[PDB]
């Protein structure tokens, strides 16, 4: 249970490039890409066992995803898509794909330096999110 290592604590957004374009591409409705663009969310990713989780805490909404690598699962992400997620860890980053409606997004939660670093790109848009230790 120690593939997880790096990523586990708390952590607190520090820079977001491109977030509304990549909502954008996804289909997010604009009051929910305005939220999500205010909102300055608290990170917490722990690990029990063979089972990780990562929750994004703010002020006017939480998600909680709990999950084993590998092994897919149901998500309903904060702007109400119901996907099919599988989570693995490939070269050290954790590689989130969301599979639903015949489309699919990919988010990779990566270490750079002292910070989280999460990449999510939808049809070649990409966006980039900076977190550093709450
Ligand atoms: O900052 C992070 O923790 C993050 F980078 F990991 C993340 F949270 F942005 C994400 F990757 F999970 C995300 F982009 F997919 C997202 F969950 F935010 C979302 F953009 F997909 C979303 F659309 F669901 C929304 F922004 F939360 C919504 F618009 F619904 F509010």
């Amino acid at each position: 249970g120690h593939m997880c290592d790096a990523f586990v604590g708390t952590w607190k957004l520090v820079s977001s490039e491109n977030f509304d374009d990549y909502m954008k591409e996804v289909g997010v409705g604009f009051a929910t890409r305005k939220v999500a663009g205010m909102a300055k969310p608290n990170m917490i990713i722990s690990v029990n066992g063979d089972v990780i989780t990562i929750k994004s805490e703010s002020t006017f909404k939480n998600t909680e995803i709990s999950f084993i690598l590998g092994q897919e699962f149901d998500e309903v992400t904060a702007d109400d898509r119901k996907v099919k997620s599988t989570i693995t860890l490939d070269g050290g980053v954790l590689v989130h794909v969301q599979k639903w409606d015949g489309k699919s997004t990919t988010i990779k939660r990566k270490r750079e330096d002292d910070k989280l670093v999460v990449e999510c790109v939808m049809k070649g848009v990409t966006s980039t999110r900076v977190y550093e230790r709450a």
